[PDB]
């Protein structure tokens, strides 16, 4: 390990990637930084799903999942234990226990709020849905210029995609799916448009699907190596990065300030270039702990010295959730072509189908799965194939239905009694309301408490703004209640419900991106750079400062492009030495 | 990849990785295959538990163990839903659905056996305890010679002990521990012997423990390398291993059929030595997909030909547990050395003990600590520190107390309401108990269903034997009771109970070790060879015939080291060319 | 159930449960205030809970 | 077979049942609130005793039914609270309210 080098990067995640896939690509000496360690395999940063035995029991996926999030910030517990045996050692007051935050107020807070802290981030096990955004949602890049706007991002949008490997196709041919996106477009028709979840992955075999993460972007192995002999890169995992260094004037990062969790030293890193994407949260802490915004509880009557609006106007999606078993009308419709002879399990018993039969509502390739299906296993009621892939289908946020939808399965963990209930039914349906940012929504940081890396304690201000927000999120909730009832019943246990505040992991807002720092209320302008700074850029969710339903991660990765293309146009790499 | 070999392994587990530490030092050609896939980061096998996020939040552990335990047989599910939409699709029988077994009585079952596919096995989760068997729960390895018995015993454990870096000094530091230790010494004195649980595992610091795994044991690295240029090894990950094909006179094994599961491909693998070292469910049901044993459901009319013992006699543990929280008394009795002046949070508190003064019932190093901590957290109202390492105490196997017992903590996921609780009052106990082998307890393979690879659908018949078996598990719950109740009253939600029936995986006995095939009831034999092959050795717990408390891993290992003498013995390396 | 629908709870302390999955439009506490019978002088820590 | 040990409480000054001066109930009378624990000693000690003694004896007749695991009851569940107007024989020495003939 030097310590100098063109470009330095906290955080690899997918959009640290986009960084140092197009900054170690254009030739400069990259050092990336991570707080957590190499745990994906040979691939470094892939995304964890991607083993055979996963691809085999995706609902044990859940546990890695919930294994890698920790609560962001959890308030003293209140719970009264009065069972005790009179001899064990009891509380006289809720005491500050167990890593909670005295500083939360719990009516005030994103309770399912999380973050990682593993190489590749959060992409190591992300469900890969990369919508784009509409007008409605997205950020201005070119100002009183509708086209040029519209360009840029498609342009930008394109690239990210390409990163991503997101493509629509990956689900085309699985008998679930097309049950559910043909039922909602004739019930939507000339209302609403059906597609399949733009998804961050390439299908290998009927069985497998390789989903898309931070390697996929980039693949994290040090360089020079033999594919890539004349480019520069480094990865430090195990290095908490703590702070960055401000000259007097506030123009200029000197040094990044980094202790090795194994060794246990610390360290000065410089660089030419400093790009902080750690995540919604983190990026914050690390910003307030260098001596940006404000440390402590806010505090109006002394405003902060840089980035007032860091940490204020935070979003957050409402989230509505539940499952349905499929129709009877549905699971008939499956079979609707197939004539039916015999008894099942006698040797008498016939399934068939005339391909090509203009009476024939389904194609040949349907026709085939089921009969089949049917054919070699008699002892089953369903008519659809074991291996058949979930749906994956949505109808995305518009001006009369704000709200992203996924209508899907994801990995879960299914109570006892649900299990009873064959997988091949359930559908999950996921409705993604969008949130108004306003001041008084705050992430901070105390000045006293302090989290597991010894940093100073976030703390969440939070409420779902009124008005629009909530008047759409309760809609979004009808809807949901509407929309399902067209494929299924609730199923029990699953049903109708809001997830806890944060619990989507769609934070955004907390450096935010503008024009002007004073008059949009912002943090870092259109590429990304902080105000004030000729060196300083942070990359994420963070920097969204509109009010979003659709997944993020596409719109911030497009945003870290657009930052890269400035760092290339102002910064010159180093000749390689 | 060739497809010619001195030695060939079935499985990276801790129990492969010995054979291969073994025969790859001695210069064999060695080939390792395993169904499962690298996912501990770059250190190949390791314990997925040595990363600093890991270090800091224990409890988060439990899901990394959940998401690589797949249940062996999970029989028909029975839950009546009822309030399912009239509109969704319900079934009129309880149907084969969600990958059940319906070969499985529910009532015959070890519901808590579970199977993991990883490279390294369970060691990459493990909680590393490597206790010594004492002579009643020991199979004999040299018969009407006590002294010779215990004295290969001790060489082998000794040996085995090293590979697994097994030690009793990980913790005697911790205030806890001796808090425990020291009050349970005192309360049993002259009637039973305390000590810290012997544990696999490495201290590197006052908060970082590295724990043991099959890495620790072999490194899996593929040799020749820098560091081993004479050696010769490769791991083949994602590889079902299939079946080992048998000569017509049945004395030797001559293929390895596998099943690459990334590529599709199927090839015969050629060795000198087969070896396999799958698990104690695993390694059955390749050998009797091979024509060992009997497929199917028992039929005693149609004698198995090869192996007749092979999935009869099978043991598992019961396993009991609570937890408890600290008595106030044992609290107290933490700062009974202390002199306490003045009101925590006042400029006038003051902590105080005397170093080395002879009425002190502490050591200096032990009110050091406390000191400090009451001092610098004067807001907190326990004396423990915050980093306090966890106890891990024992009081082995005993006539008089036929248990294995651990008095410690380890990965657990407590509710909301137990999260009221002060961690630092929490105490674990686990005690497990010994079942006797009995022909009629048996694990055995369908004919007809099929597990996720494809293979003969493991099926239980097995309940805890009456008589001694019985009563000691028993006695075993209310010994718990006592010996808890002198440490602090049960903690509420974690109150005297059995586990699952396998929970503990603890499983024995599917492959047992014996001197005569028929008259031991076996199907190895002392060098771990498989009755009447010449080439195929069987390592594991399956070995392991007797009725034995204690964790089995070191016992499996100590009979791995003494098959590969066998085999050293008796096969010759190839020339290294 | 004829003994649970005739023991009234003597001391019931203020419940301080989080609820945080409530509708955005529901109406929505700022303070663990005096509902439902509670009674604020009660320690919830110093309690006969099931006194009735 | 269902099996309830209960034990002993040792009066103690400090353990109170009191009324407040400003909340109700439910007829409008001064709201009851305790201030109550069980005293550290005798009464703590037996208590956890006869944990372990209901354990041990319980065992003799089969073990423990899941989901009814040997477990304390909530703080007067058992309904047999006393000593709120006690009886001796002097006021003050005796520190109580009524005298033998339970007259105050
Ligand atoms: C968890 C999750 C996330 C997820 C999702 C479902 C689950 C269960 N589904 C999504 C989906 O379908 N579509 C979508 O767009 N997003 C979805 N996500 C969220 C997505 O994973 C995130 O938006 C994304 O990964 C954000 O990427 P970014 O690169 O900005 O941030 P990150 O992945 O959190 O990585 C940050 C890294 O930085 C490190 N770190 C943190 N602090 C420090 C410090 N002080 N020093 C050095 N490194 C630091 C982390 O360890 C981390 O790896
Ligand atoms: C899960 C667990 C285990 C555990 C424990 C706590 C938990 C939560 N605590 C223990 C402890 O404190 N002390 C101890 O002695 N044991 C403890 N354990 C159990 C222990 O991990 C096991 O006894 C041990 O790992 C067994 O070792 P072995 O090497 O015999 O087997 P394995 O670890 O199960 O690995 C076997 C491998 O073989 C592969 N495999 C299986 N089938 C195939 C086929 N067909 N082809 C190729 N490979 C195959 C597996 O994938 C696996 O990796």
């Amino acid at each position: 390990m030097d310590i100098k080098y063109d470009v330095v990067i906290v955080g690899s995640g997918p959009i640290g990637c986009t960084y140092a896939r197009e900054l170690v690509g254009a030739g400069y000496k990259v050092a990336m930084f991570d707080i957590g360690e190499i745990d994906s395999g040979l691939k470094i940063g892939a995304h964890k799903k991607n083993t055979v035995e996963y691809q085999k029991n995706i609902d044990k996926f859940v546990n890695v999942i919930q294994g890698q999030l920790m609560s962001v910030s959890v308030p003293v517990n209140t719970l009264v234990v009065d069972t005790l045996s009179p001899t064990s050692w009891q509380a006289s007051t809720f005491f500050v226990r167990n890593g909670s935050n005295p500083e939360q107020d719990p009516l005030r807070n994103l309770s399912g709020q999380a973050v990682t802290r593993v190489v590749g981030g959060m992409s190591t096990h992300w469900t890969c849905a990369t919508p784009r955004f509409d007008r409605e949602q997205r950020p201005l890049l070119v100002k009183d210029d509708a086209d040029a706007d519209d360009a840029e991002w498609d342009r930008l949008y394109t690239k990210a995609e390409s990163y991503f490997q997101t493509g629509t196709d990956q689900f085309k041919e699985s008998i679930r799916h097309n049950l559910v996106l043909n039922k909602l477009t004739e019930e939507y028709k000339g209302q609403r448009d059906f597609q399949q979840i733009p998804l961050a992955a390439t299908r290998r075999s009927p069985t497998f699907v390789e989903w898309s993460s931070a390697n996929t972007v980039f693949d994290l192995q040090n360089r020079p190596n033999t594919d890539a002999p004349e480019e520069r890169f480094n990865l430090f995992p195990a290095v908490a990065c703590e702070r960055v260094v401000r000259n007097a004037l506030n123009s200029e990062i000197e040094s990044l300030h980094i202790h090795d969790l194994i060794s246990g030293d610390r360290f000065e890193i410089k660089a030419d270039v400093y790009v902080l994407t750690a995540g919604a949260v983190h990026n914050t802490q690390l910003l307030v702990n260098s001596g940006f915004g404000q440390l402590g509880r806010p505090n109006p009557a002394n405003p902060p010295e840089l980035l007032p609006s860091l940490g204020s106007y935070i979003t957050e999606q409402s989230l509505v959730f539940c499952q349905t078993v499929m129709s009877t009308e549905l699971i008939d419709s499956v079979k609707s072509d197939m004539t039916i002879r015999g008894t099942p399990g006698e040797l008498t018993y016939s399934v068939t189908y005339t391909p090509g039969a203009s009476t024939n509502k389904h194609p040949d390739w349907w026709n085939e799965k089921v009969k089949n299906h049917m054919m070699q296993h008699q002892e089953d009621p369903l008519p659809i194939p074991f291996e058949d892939p979930e749906p994956q289908v949505t109808t995305l946020f518009q001006p009369s239905h704000p709200w992203h939808t996924q209508i899907h399965r994801d990995a879960f963990s299914y109570g006892a009694v649900q299990q009873s209930i064959d997988s091949r039914l359930i559908v999950d349906w996921r409705f993604f309301g969008r949130t108004e940012p306003k001041e008084e929504n705050k992430l901070w940081f105390s000045d006293k408490i302090t989290d597991a890396y010894n940093m100073p304690q976030p703390t969440f201000d939070f409420r779902f703004p009124a008005g629009r927000t909530s008047k759409e999120a309760e809609d979004m909730m009808t809807d949901m209640c509407v929309m399902s009832a067209k494929i299924g019943g609730f199923l029990p246990g699953s049903l109708p419900q809001f997830m806890k505040p944060g619990l989507v992991l769609h934070l955004g807002g907390t450096h935010r991106m503008g024009f002007d720092e004073k008059e949009d209320n912002c943090c870092v302008n259109t590429d990304s750079r902080v105000f004030g700074f000729k060196n300083l850029f942070l990359g994420g969710c963070g920097n969204i400062p509109t009010a979003y339903g659709a997944n993020p991660t596409l719109t911030a990765m497009s945003l870290a492009i657009k930052s890269c293309e400035y760092i290339k146009q102002n910064f010159t790499p180093s000749p390689f030495t």
